[PDB]
């Protein structure tokens, strides 16, 4: 049986679609969602979910979270080393990627792959999901944030794959959200809005839904914009107030800051029912108690730049569509960020006072999509009727004569989809040609994110310019790049390398025989 996981960045959640309905299954600890956090204790025991969650504040230098922040990134990227201040264990440089390092007793050092990481949340989701249907999970459609990128989206695959799971889709969470919302709708063409802002990422898409016919025209996000910044933003204040008033700097004391996220996560959840929250850590640095009284107010006051931000791809998702305010039928709310009364407050204004759709639970709408998309997909004839037509989220385009964005494949593109091009030889007896593809919206490619180094291999010898190489760039139905070439002369095999450096079969073998040590 195919199940559906949002794999998310602070929970994840499976759902089966089984005997004409889909249900969301709760874990051992009886809850509909799990915490994306893996922990090692001292003992060398390995924790996964809510266990791994509750010990946070006394072992916070080897409790690893958030590791949808890191996954598919490089080093380098900025995202990454931001993050690194509110992170208490330890993350180094391998292969121009952020590892994750931890102890794990001892004093025996171990370093992970974000995409282990992962794979150690997926394989817990499975284990929930084999529980209550008795018998082994080996496929699953697993999701992504809509704006994530060829690397974000292959290292996801890859965590999948690690896992035990053949993944048989990765669906784009907004996607998802529609299908719950859509399915066994029948009222003819609407315009649906999805703003889905959760613990890590943030994405608008805009869909036509009619009568099973998903079809999302428009999409546009920021992939490090979520709960977990609104977090840091609040964690920040304190650290630096803690510092103005005493003096003492706690940005290296790990328990300290942990604490001090436990304590915010708290009153975040408070802060959406009440109007002040009290912050109270007993042992918070050198023996002293730390006490404060958090407003709304003042927590949206911290925020505020961040919150309005959201209304950015909004209006980037209206221009690309050619629609106004008025044509948008539905407001669908997904993402545990929703939640938030001024991020409510924000997009009711925007749209001139029209209310959300209702019926629709943010925590749990995109795995029940995920799961609908398990059950088609697996040839089930007791499912609603679901067509979808899905799009790659960024231009592609090639790096020409002064650091040029030459255009390939554009936003919004339905996938899958394909664009071939004539490739040939600058100097005689030239063996290797070099492409660089770029994702990104801007003019110049120094403004864009470099996909990867292309080298056409194996060029047989002869005069500059003669060689005419064939190169096919494809995006596939799960957003993912393949670039093949063909020799069309009168008259070689022209294998391509890349840069992306790929978790390769045999890296993988090694990672699944490492995590069955636990």
């Amino acid at each position: 049986t195919v199940v559906g996981i949002d794999l998310g960045t602070t929970y994840s959640c499976v759902g089966v679609f089984k005997n004409g309905r889909v249900e969301i299954i709760a874990n051992d600890q009886g809850n509909r969602i799990t915490p994306s956090y893996v922990a090692f204790t001292p003992e060398g025991e390995r924790l996964i979910g809510d266990a791994a969650k509750n010990q946070l504040t006394s072992n916070p230098e080897n409790t690893v979270f958030d590791a949808k922040r890191l996954i598919g990134r490089t080093w380098n990227d900025p995202s990454v080393q931001q993050d690194i201040k509110f992170l208490p264990f330890k993350v180094v440089e391998k292969k121009t990627k952020p590892y994750i390092q931890v102890d794990i007793g001892g004093g025996q050092t171990k370093t992970f792959a974000p995409e282990e990481i992962s794979a150690m949340v997926l394989t817990k989701m499975k284990e929930t999901a084999e529980a209550y249907l008795g018998k082994k999970v080996t496929h699953a459609v697993v999701t992504v944030p809509a704006y994530f990128n060829d690397a974000q989206r292959q290292a996801t695959k890859d965590a999948g794959t690690i896992a035990g799971l053949n993944v048989m889709r990765i669906i784009n969470e907004p996607t998802a959200a529609a299908i719950a919302y859509g399915l066994d709708k029948r009222e003819g063409e609407k315009n649906i809005l999805v703003f889905d802002l959760g613990g890590g990422a943030f994405d608008v898409s805009l869909l036509t839904i009619d009568n099973g016919v998903f079809e999302v025209v428009a999409t546009n996000g920021d992939t490090h914009l979520g709960g977990e910044d609104f977090d840091q933003r609040v964690m920040e204040h304190f650290i630096k107030l803690y510092k103005k008033k005493t003096g003492k700097d706690v940005r290296k004391d790990n328990r300290a800051v942990q604490k001090l996220r436990r304590e915010v996560e708290k009153a975040k959840r408070a802060l959406s029912s009440q109007h002040q929250a009290r912050i109270e850590i007993e042992s918070f640095f050198e023996g002293e108690d730390f006490s404060e009284t958090l407003t709304r107010a003042k927590f949206e006051e911290l925020n505020m730049d961040l919150f309005r931000s959201t209304m950015k791809p909004v209006q980037k998702v209206l221009e690309d569509s050619d629609l106004k305010k008025s044509d948008i039928d539905e407001i669908v709310l997904v993402g545990g960020s929703t939640r938030i009364p001024k991020i409510q407050q924000l997009v009711k204004e925007f749209f001139n006072g029209k209310e959300p759709s209702r019926g629709i639970n943010p925590d749990e709408a995109v795995a029940y999509g995920a799961a609908v998309q398990a059950g088609v997909l697996s040839g089930d004839q007791d499912t609603g009727d679901l067509v979808l037509l899905d799009v790659c989220p960024l231009t592609l385009g090639i790096e020409t004569v002064g650091g040029v964005m030459t255009k390939l494949i554009p936003r919004n593109t339905v996938v899958p989809t394909k664009k071939s091009q004539i490739f040939s030889t600058a100097s005689d007896n030239q063996p290797t040609v070099t492409i660089k593809v770029y994702e990104g919206e801007r003019p110049l490619t120094k403004d864009n994110h470099l996909l990867g180094t292309f080298d056409l291999t194996g060029i047989p010898p002869a005069p500059r310019g003669v060689p005419q190489i064939e190169v096919t760039f494809e995006i596939d139905v799960n957003g993912i790049l393949r670039v093949t070439a063909e020799d069309k002369g009168t008259g070689n095999k022209i294998t391509i390398t890349n840069d992306q450096n790929r978790l390769t079969p045999e890296e993988i073998e090694r990672m699944v025989n490492d995590a069955e040590k636990f």
